[PDB]
């Protein structure tokens, strides 16, 4: 699994 964010 992957969260991310900018």
């Amino acid at each position: 699994g992957y969260m991310l964010g900018s």
